[PDB]
């Protein structure tokens, strides 16, 4: 315009506020049933479940030109727990006056807060569970070191031979849940070279030479160390291989104050999901852990009851 | 075999709880009288009343 | 012989053990409820888990 006339920058203000800025959709079909988002209640630290035991050799060759005493077999129950993981949220200092001097409501704040928290949530349930699968798959051996291999950088024959534990299992694998990082190493080395030449460079947007997806995450729970002890973890996870039983325990509270300038209203939150099943039957040791998990309880102190590796659901793959 | 198995124990919460352990019904009646009880509510932390001597 | 497990009516122990009863005419005792009765359910922030207390 010109200076006569006076110019009035317009403005607004977003309904929509930042969500979050990692990779946290793995549940359900974003990850083909590998790790589940389901809603159910559940009483105590845990959540027992007991499934009978596969008896050997229930099946007999028989030869009806002869009648030979046969050995008897005793049936057996296996129980798989589920631990109750708590989350909560600190304090929120949600004073009404600064809403009300923009002319806003102090509900628009709450709104706010249950928006970012959504997906805020669903993270700490997500990097819970890797973190616990982690720790599942490391005390029940199925575990693959490239690390130590060559450069340690992850190639497509590392899937193959992390795969290998799983023999008939393999193609029950749903998808590669990585870290962001191994999976650019991975590709940078067949986009430097021996890309179809040694390993199917680029076999699909980002999935593996057997066709499972590869669905990285920027988790906390995938790397560990720095610099020379930085090491990467990738989970070869199978259908319902992680299970997150969100409780539907969630309470929050709204708490004013005076003796001061201005009102000074708070938010905290708290909820608690039965995160339990780390695999076909992983059982966590609670006992050895205490009832409460912290996310670091499990040091990798979960059980397995599984008759066969290939029954327990998910692999772990440690590359530099 | 019952060792074999995994037994579970029945597990439940009274929704009811012990209110007291002593007889409290000494009221109007209770006490053919003895000890009132009314619902009169007065103001202050005295309620005198003067009687001839 | 109206009977109640009242402390009031107890004191000492063992040697020193004491029954007190009190035989009351009508009226004797007058109890005027003020009918005045204030509770409250107050919840906190900044703690571990939200406290609520009565």
């Amino acid at each position: 315009a010109l200076s006569d006339l006076q110019v009035f920058n317009d403005w607004a203000y977003k309904t929509m506020s930042e969500v979050l800025d990692q990779q946290v959709e793995l549940f359900n079909g974003a990850t083909r049933g590998a790790i589940i988002l389901r809603s159910a209640g559940n009483t105590g630290d845990l959540s027992e479940a007991a499934f009978w035991a596969k008896i050997q050799g229930l099946v007999r060759p028989r030869d009806p030109y002869s009648n030979a005493d046969v050995a008897a077999k005793d049936l057996r129950q296996l129980v798989d727990n589920t631990i109750k993981v708590a989350s909560g949220t600190p304090p929120i200092n949600i004073p009404p006056s600064m809403l009300r001097w923009i002319q806003k409501n102090p509900q628009e704040a709450g709104a706010v807060i249950g928006q970012q928290l959504a997906g805020d949530t669903m993270q700490d349930m997500l990097n819970n569970g890797l973190a616990a699968g982690k720790a599942a798959f490391t005390a029940g051996g199925a575990v693959h070191d490239i690390s130590a291999a060559g450069t340690g950088l992850m190639t497509q024959r590392a899937f193959n031979a992390a795969q290998r534990i799983f023999g008939d299992r393999s193609t029950d694998i749903q998808v590669w849940v990585s870290h962001s990082s191994p999976l650019f190493d991975l590709y940078d080395n067949a986009l430097a070279n021996a890309e179809q030449l040694y390993v199917f460079g680029t076999v699909n947007v980002r999935a593996d030479a057997f066709g499972r997806p590869i669905i990285i995450t920027d988790s906390p729970a995938l790397v560990s160390g720095a610099a020379e002890t930085l090491r990467h973890s990738t989970l070869g996870l199978t259908t319902g291989a992680i299970l997150i039983e969100q409780n539907q325990d969630f309470d929050s509270t709204v708490v004013d104050g005076t003796g001061k300038q201005n009102i000074t209203r708070q938010y905290q939150a708290e909820w608690s999901y039965n995160l339990g099943v780390n695999g076909y039957a992983y059982d966590i040791a609670t006992g050895g852990k205490a009832p409460n998990p912290t996310a670091l309880a499990t040091a990798a102190n979960w059980d397995k009851i599984s008759t066969s590796i290939k029954d327990t659901g998910g692999v772990v793959l440690v590359t530099k």
